[PDB]
């Protein structure tokens, strides 16, 4: 087992998550089996309790774990499945040793942060890195650890102490440290004192960096490389840079151009790892596929515009799996994507009195779009604006996908306007008044990977053809509210077909509307099962439908 | 336990619906037909009682001709096709009846030979036993010529690989039990990258433990890769078929869009010593069926021929290797052609008659016989 | 089927003839004694019916204490030796009764554990199963600590050697079946030149197939010779014990007139990573019993330690290697000492608890436990 | 009224009768009132004329109808009473329309197979399914129709044509089709072309299957399900399998595990049928009782052996109600049953010359048994062998039950050997010689449900205690011969007490012998009144007596 810590810097926004995911995928090009662990200094047990306004969305695993967003970067670059154990936190590990001290496994000893908590962290990392995470039976060859927060924040102290010990409690040449660090530019001169201070803060904790990975708005000067490589122990080829490029898929090839594998191939002795003839082929094949999708982003120009309608769209981190799911679906179509970020509340007619500027801009953006997405996220702000987007998309025949809350919004819209029930509404917020036209109801969560069964007549639907006309689908759920199953037959008779349901019925999971080119919704989040070469099927439907060629996509999928 | 007839009554109607009228009905069943099962079909269909044939689920497919002859099936076609009106010469009737006596003998030998030779067949998808039917029949012809019963041990080549010992430790130990058990080893061909290190491990085991080995098509290239990795000590030498995205210099295979059908192999001039050239009667040339796009790198051939892995035969042009035999092993051989396809019941495929004699012992007496 | 008593009546007379008078008669028989068999002995001898003990031919020798306790044998000696007159403290009675409950548990675990781990033991004269009794008992203690049943597969090391495939082909195939079958491998020690290439072949197989290996005394030197012959590629490197009439330069063993009894091993400074040093609780030193005249050539040690065969522990003086673990294998270990002799029923020998956990899986959970 | 046709396949031996009975009982677990109809393509009016060597025994209804054996499967799984009208045949319905055309109800029209015979079949099914068949007053909610023979046999043509019309002459969602079909396995691969051809033969007649029920020696592969569900209109959950398990009582729970109710609950809209609070309780209670008796067959091991002595025992279908009556009686005792099939003729001393092997085996089997049954069935073969079994059972004190001919055989045995009348015999076959020691006499049949009155002194008998010490019993008769009532007082004085008789006397119906643990006979067939939870009392006596605990059984029955 090899370990690669990706760590620290001078700021919390530095973009470690891209570099960790990219470093792991580059190791996967050698054919190595790879896994990864995110460490969070926060005291929350999970990202589930904490609101999307901080650290972006929670990400859902097959376990039903509501983990930190960074686990999604690993799953979509590395192709692996992660467990709720792969997101370590301060909350998890203090809860673990405190529950263990009350149970008494420490034999009446005094329990202390060193050695007992730092040995508990090292036991967690040793257990969790040996969980098999590919579909194959094998234990991973390499583990990427991403150390969240910044080095020398008091929040991090047990993890920087544990990782010092770990560099010896596992062999050297089985452990290596990448430090990620800020190189700000002032008056056009590339200033280095922030990264020199961060390299000292690592040495103060006994962590010694094997590569320094600069984050900068420029190519590093050869003087900027030398002034760091002379201050730190790293050689000139071990001062990595990652530029402020928009395409995060280019980062693996920007690291490969900087010869970063050729250092880790020595520094971790990756030639001593045994590999089969299948492994080297499936490794090199994966690199050629990534050269092709990045070539397609360099030379595809013909924009498809998708409008994304939701709360707090200024927090673009709040929708990162949607963004990445749309980008995978646009690459599969060989088309460039624009996302138009529509703050759903500004669509509402009250905005035309309160701030007439925001009203006209938000309705410009929505009218402009070749297809529409309503992305999910609980909370009562802007839902009539999201209902207005679903209405516009139904009436103007514009491709629509509704994910989680977006499906319920389309059901409420179709009830208010096509069934003509003018006060039909979500149970989430009006039930203090005990309303009879319930569109949502409660059914304390439904979470993680679940089976959807396609209902027997559904063979016609564009969405069931996108799932290869298979009878069942596996996707990740997260909801407490679902469509009222008393009203379902009214919608299924008026043409809004609930194409798929849970095994028990009375719990709707996919709809497609008869008489529209692509108007679809899902109760699950299709984003989380997206992979770079195999996009999320409902999103491959939406981004093909917006472009045209949805028939040719379905004809392809029938091979 | 009751022999149900409605499926065959429906199939006889489906023939009449197309205007095809059956002259014999040939039942396939797990039993002898009851005389009631014959009558209930012969009363429904136009066929007489002697025109309801049965063929039983016997293992020996060579017994079927004599099970049809016991059911008097020739004596119907001799009338129904008027085969007495066909003119035949005195040579024809002799070479006809002689052929029947030879078939009575080989079937008698399968009834009364008991002393098993075990051959391990190492390959992809061995659960699909139809995937290797000419290998199976070539081994059975070679075992009958030796007057010995055959077991084939079906080794899924991937399960030999050390990753299996982590993934499913049961399949690892069983596949290595089967390979260790065998009196001789065959690597059968078939393109595709699954299990090739497992096939390399079988070639290694057979070279080192001195156990008879035959490599057919991919099996020859696997033995060349094995001998390169382990006896020449080139640790990353490999097939061009799958690593060439990385442009590797130690090419064991190369491309040379197919080479197909019957072709001449010429034995290279020094090759008179080899058990394989003695099995081909010490004739200078051999005719066998090819099927490949990849062949041994002819730049590396002199290294193998100096280290003792002699490419005993090549194409007329050279630079295209077709038979090897290794100096210093009782029978370690490979072919680029498929020797299976030229096997016949009375005249088995020579490389396979070599393998199944070598496993049994008596390879010298086989070669002494062939010299007559 | 009748339980004959005249041999024991004659043995009871032979005791009286020397003036020795038996207080209990302990029968050894293939059955429960009949109550007539007890009475016919208790009437001939001075012993009462409860002083005619039996011990049955059960396989589990750990059941014998509870079979004697069921026959109330303590309740006789508690009178006949007046053991109530011996003074005992309150700690003594607790540590006494605690020990009985621990033995009830390990015997309960042998009654209800079913999930076999197979260890192959490779050596000279394995038909003499008494020749390896501390190995056998050390493996049984290590399997009980894992809550798993043990099979030992007794592989006569010489039969693995390729000369056996000519001399007696039956013994060749059976010995290689047994070795291929096993979840882990032990090379047990014992001087003498018979079968050592067969033991080298078992060490090779275990290294290459990634199968757990423990080499004890000669078994460590065999693994060093194997790693030298095949991974360093020194084809004639060998034991000084038997070739030194030819004065060979590639010495793997050398003489260093014995080293005997309990000695200290010091773990070398970098060794914290090793499964074997974790099994010894990450303590800096180990106390174990030595018996050898030959040891690893300390001139060649840095070559092995650079190629990944780490001599994890040495004598206080250095130049005398005592534990190795190989980088890049789940559990490939050897010891110069005999770890068997320090095994105890509740506290198994650490290298053997490593081997029998490694074969089963759960070696991490064993090491996590030992860290408490 | 709902209809469920169970139909067809590729072969006549396929086991529709178990699947029809099991499907009906599963519908009864919902609390629905259920009924069923067997259709036979044969030209016999009844199974009474036709010999037991074909289609097994005739089954007797309360009407005295000698119906097809399959009606017994329905009565014993569903708990219902069937009338002679519930077995439809070609003979019945052509006799009906031909007698109706000669009477002239068709008003001088030309009468044709379509529409007149197919409308007569549809009128029969509509009349007969509305006959009340539970003990309660209600008309059935659901009817199971079992279509006998195979589809596209010319024998079946009027019934496959009638059932096409019936799918419309009754509403869809009030009719559904189960097709039962053969999935043979060759070289371990599950071949599907026979069932694809049978699904085409249904479509050729316009019958469209709602479920395909495979009969196979294996679990279906998921590929075997998909390759059928892709060829036919049925969804993956509508490809049912029934495995070659020995316990036919497990089939209801194997269908329930395959979620077959959850399809029919939609496809027949069984939630629209009104049900009372008693109905749902007595429905769910019935399911728990069936879970218990099947659990008892999984975990009862302590075998009771019963020897069954009769003609043609190689035809095990000839004794199916005996077999099922013994299995109900062994389950009530919580004991596993072996039946030992003794061909009665092989017991006879002539066999020891003719084939000495068959002699020794048949006497081994009879000597081995914990109890003995002589099962009935007319015909002169083997009767001295059956007399020898009755002798052995009387003399060795081994439990004996004689049913119909088996009672007369025990009377002949007791006369030949205990009264010592060496030539006393059946009137059935010697009366060409006009013998005075008549044991049987003729008394043209006595058929159907009749009253037995217990004779006044009979309170002591194990058999009258098994009938709860009630004064009268209701059971199904079928005989032309009975005990000579002139000789009855000789037997009643020598200890062979005729415990019960017909209301008129001179017609004996139950005997029990004084001075044996359980030696009993019946003139009626007790098999036909057996039910899964309430076994036939004479058989519950026999199988308790063989096991021991006959006193505790009688003590229980006194509650
Ligand atoms: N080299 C980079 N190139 C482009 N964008 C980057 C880069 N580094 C960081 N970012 C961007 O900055 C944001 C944060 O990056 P990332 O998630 O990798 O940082 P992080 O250290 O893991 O932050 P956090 O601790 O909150 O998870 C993301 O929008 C990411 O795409
Ligand atoms: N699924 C099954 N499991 C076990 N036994 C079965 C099954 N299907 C059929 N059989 C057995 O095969 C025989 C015939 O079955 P069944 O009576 O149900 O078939 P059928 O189609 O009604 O035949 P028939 O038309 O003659 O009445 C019986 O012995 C029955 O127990
Ligand atoms: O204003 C002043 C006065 C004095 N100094 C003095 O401090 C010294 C250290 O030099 P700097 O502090 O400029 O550091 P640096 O250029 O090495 O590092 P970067 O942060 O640019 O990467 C010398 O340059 C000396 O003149 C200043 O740096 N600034
Ligand atoms: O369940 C029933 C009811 C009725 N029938 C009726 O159909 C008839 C045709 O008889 P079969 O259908 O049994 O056909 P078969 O025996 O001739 O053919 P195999 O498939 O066994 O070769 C008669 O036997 C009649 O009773 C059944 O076959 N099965
Ligand atoms: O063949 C003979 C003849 C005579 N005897 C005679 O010797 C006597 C002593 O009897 P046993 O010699 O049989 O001795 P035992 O049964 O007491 O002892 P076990 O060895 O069975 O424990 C008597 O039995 C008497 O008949 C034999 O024992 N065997
Ligand atoms: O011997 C031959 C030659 C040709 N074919 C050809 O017929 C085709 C149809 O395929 P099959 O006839 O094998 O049918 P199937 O596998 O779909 O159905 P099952 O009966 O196994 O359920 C193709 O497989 C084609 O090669 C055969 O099937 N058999
Ligand atoms: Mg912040
Ligand atoms: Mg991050
Ligand atoms: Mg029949
Ligand atoms: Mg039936």
């Amino acid at each position: 087992m090899k370990y690669v810590v990706v760590s620290g810097g001078v700021i919390s926004g530095i973009g470690k998550g891209v570099l960790a995911s990219s470093t792991g995928m580059l190791l996967k090009t050698l054919g190595l089996k790879v896994t990864s662990i995110k460490i969070d200094p926060y005291m929350n047990i999970d990202a589930g309790t904490m609101s999307p306004l901080e650290h972006g969305e929670c990400f859902v695993l097959d376990d039903g774990g509501e983990t930190d967003l960074d686990l999604g970067n690993y799953e979509r670059y590395l192709g692996i499945t992660l467990s709720r154990d792969h997101n370590i936190t301060t909350g998890k590990i203090y809860s673990h040793v405190i529950s263990r001290e009350r149970r008494g496994d420490y034999l009446g000893k005094t329990v202390q942060i060193v050695p007992h908590l730092t040995n508990a962290i090292q036991d967690w990392i040793q257990r969790v890195s040996k969980i098999p995470v590919d579909d194959t039976g094998l234990e991973p060859d390499v583990c990427i650890i991403e150390l969240g927060g910044t080095v020398g924040d008091i929040e991090s102290a047990p993890f920087v102490e544990a990782l010092r010990q770990f560099q010896f409690e596992v062999g050297r040449e089985n452990f290596a440290l990448i430090h990620v660090s800020l190189v700000p530019v002032i008056h056009g001169e590339q200033k280095t004192k922030p990264t020199q201070a961060a390299i000292k803060d690592l040495r103060s904790l006994g962590l010694i960096p094997d590569m320094i990975a600069c984050r900068c708005s420029e190519e590093l000067n050869r003087s900027t490389i030398d002034k760091i490589a002379m201050f730190c122990h790293v050689g000139p080829e071990q001062v990595v840079n990652v530029h402020d490029v928009n395409s995060t898929y280019h980062v693996p090839l920007l690291l490969l151009k900087q010869h970063m594998i050729d250092y880790l191939h020595s520094r971790l002795k990756l030639g001593e790892v045994p590999l089969t003839l299948e492994d080297k082929e499936r490794g090199s094949q994966l690199l050629t596929n990534w050269e092709n999708m990045t070539k397609n982003l360099d030379d595809s120009d013909d924009v498809v515009k998708i409008a994304l309608v939701g709360k707090y769209t200024n927090l673009k981190d709040s929708y990162l799996s949607v963004t990445k799911s749309l980008e995978h679906a646009s690459m599969k179509c060989r088309r460039q994507l624009e996302i138009l970020w529509v703050e759903a509340s500004n669509l509402e007619p009250e905005t035309q009195e309160v701030d007439k500027n925001k009203f006209h801009d938000s309705w410009n953006k929505l009218s402009s779009a070749d297809g529409i997405l309503v992305p999910g996220g609980f909370g009562t702000r802007g839902i009539e604006g999201m209902i207005l987007a679903a209405k516009w998309a139904r009436e103007s025949g514009v491709p629509f996908l509704g994910v989680c809350l977006g499906l319920q919004v389309a059901a409420i819209e179709f009830a208010r306007n096509v069934i003509g029930r003018p006060n039909s509404s979500s149970t989430e917020f009006l039930d203090e008044t005990l309303l009879a036209p319930e569109d949502q109801v409660v059914i304390t969560m439904r979470l993680g990977l679940r089976p959807t069964i396609f209902q027997p007549n559904s063979e016609w639907s564009n969405i069931r053809k996108l799932y290869g006309e298979v009878n069942e689908v596996h996707e990740r759920h997260r909801h407490r509210y679902e469509i009222n199953p008393k009203i379902v037959n009214d919608m299924e008779s008026r043409g809004f077909i609930f194409v798929g349901k849970d095994e028990t019925g009375q719990r709707c999971e996919i709809f497609e509307l008869k008489g529209h080119p692509y108007y679809v919704g899902t109760q699950y989040h299709p984003e989380y099962t997206s992979k770079v070469l195999e996009p999320s099927r409902p999103f491959w439907g939406l981004v093909a439908a917006a472009s045209g060629t949805l028939g040719e996509v379905i004809k392809d999928i029938n091979l």
